[PDB]
């Protein structure tokens, strides 16, 4: 019952600073919950990694898949595009401290259980990707670059600040308008 | 060389492990140094990873410069695919670990000390894409859909094992008619 309140409390800590950086006893406090209840529903630290990229996996794919449905009549340039702008709103939003995923692999966040829920959701991604630009409408540029590229761009802006994401973005959308 | 032995080594643990997992008493052992000549270089492990980042940034900018450079007489589109292909080469070692610049904000080292040779060095390699992509034999790509495809290229392999990052690399050299 209070699993959810754990696991969206460790989420935000978890994006907000790193996995090994938060402990489990702050995340105990910051739920409000007993020390009991959170072993009840998350036995390890590792378990509680598990379901913190099982969940944004879940979010992110419903998200981007969810604005895509809503342009199955669009075409599919439309449809490219709406992928592209998705990632110029992800990286602005308030909480943005880059990717999840990165980060995890980076931390040597990497027992098996949660490898493969990481390398599922960019298998996912690059799938998506692929899928979205081998449409005859689409040339040039490729699709593995496309992929890298947005991957790079989900970086945390504290490596580069002054880059503008967005602008890049912009200037791609017009040239698959050509 | 005192300081230069322990640098070697912290620098070689960060790589092969992570800044948070190589505590400053195991890169004391492995080292070899009086305990307090390590505190009279670097007082706080902070001061150690933001020297440790400046060897770093020494090592990967010399290697890039000094293969540009043996490329002077060469063309502007050569001096392009020397860039692309030092990050493949890069990728291929036997001791690659991703992008040491990208763990370090990922694993939350967000000081100042730490940030301005980040950014400094992510400030560099930008402007050099956008230097060598500034010439009049260059597309539908902009510089900064480079740098951040370059980006994402450094990512550790285990992310995504299946994305094959020279393929596409070769593909986009070939896209620049080389």
């Amino acid at each position: 019952s209070k699993r959810k309140t754990i696991l969206d409390t460790a989420l935000s800590l978890f994006k907000q600073y790193s996995f090994k950086f938060v402990g489990v006893d702050r995340i105990i406090n910051e739920s409000q919950v007993a020390k009991m209840t959170f072993y009840k529903h998350f036995p390890s630290k590792t378990l509680l990694i598990q379901a913190c990229l099982c969940e944004e996996q879940k979010t992110i794919e419903e998200s981007i898949l969810n604005e895509l449905s809503l342009l199955s009549e669009a075409g599919n340039i439309a449809r490219l595009k709406a992928l592209l702008n998705w990632h110029v709103a992800y990286i602005n939003q308030q909480n943005f401290n880059g990717c999840l995923f990165q980060k995890a692999v980076y931390e040597n966040e990497v027992s098996e259980e949660v490898l493969s829920v990481i390398q599922a959701h960019k298998q996912w991604k690059f799938k998506l990707v692929s899928d979205l630009m081998e449409v005859p409408e689409c040339c040039f540029v490729s699709s593995s670059m496309v992929y890298s590229m947005l991957e790079g761009m989900l970086l945390p802006a504290n490596i580069n600040p002054c880059v503008d994401h967005e602008t890049a973005i912009k200037n791609l959308i017009q040239t698959f308008e050509a």
